[PDB]
């Protein structure tokens, strides 16, 4: 079974452990320590091939240290997360896409930009704004929830889609 090394990206909030623990482990959880960095595993079935996602959920203290620029250079792809209640997270996004692309040295990393928290009333960002967005990063834009899963199998299965495509 072919493995896949997914990195999960953004300002802390956006509910990064929220979406690796709902893929991972199926709950949902909203008292997770900020400051806990940690590598997840799970063993999936994408298009009929079972596969191995090993997922880093990344925090904020992390961001510049040695340890995470071997799981960065290692990493095959990442998801960008912001909160579609927060525009500061939105407003980031650019930061963390700008240091994948550093460390890779590419301009063609397999990346899903992804608008999480979609169940809560208390929009600021537009979906035509993270398209857009999306759209001038040559990457796609997926709405998600932690809380009730929408879209979460499908963020991190495009961004593995994506990968597997690039190799
Ligand atoms: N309503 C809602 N809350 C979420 C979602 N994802 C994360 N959260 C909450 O937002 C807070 C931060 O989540 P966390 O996963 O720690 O964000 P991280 O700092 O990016 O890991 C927690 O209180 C979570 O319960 C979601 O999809 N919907
Ligand atoms: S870490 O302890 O070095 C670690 C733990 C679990 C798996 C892996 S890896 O799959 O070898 N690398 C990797 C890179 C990016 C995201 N996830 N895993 C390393
Ligand atoms: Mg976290």
């Amino acid at each position: 079974m072919t493995e896949y090394k997914l990195v999960v990206v953004g300002a802390g909030g956006v509910g990064k452990s929220a979406l690796t623990i709902q893929l991972i482990q199926n709950h949902f959880v909203d008292e997770y320590d900020p400051t806990i960095e940690d590598s997840y595993r799970k063993q999936v079935v994408i298009d009929g091939e079972t596969c191995l996602l090993d997922i880093l959920d990344t925090a904020g203290q992390e961001e510049y240290s040695a340890m995470r620029d071997q799981y960065m250079r290692t990493g095959e792809g990442f998801l960008c997360v912001f909160a579609i209640n927060n525009t500061k997270s939105f407003e980031d996004i650019h930061h963390y896409r700008e240091q994948i692309k550093r460390v890779k040295d590419s301009e063609d990393v397999p990346m899903v930009l992804v608008g999480n928290k979609s169940d809560l009333p208390s929009r600021t960002v537009d979906t035509k704004q993270a398209q857009d967005l999306a759209r001038s990063y040559g990457i796609p834009f997926i709405e998600t929830s932690a809380k009730t899963r929408q879209g979460v199998d499908d963020a991190f299965y495009t961004l593995v889609r994506e990968i597997r495509k690039h190799k």
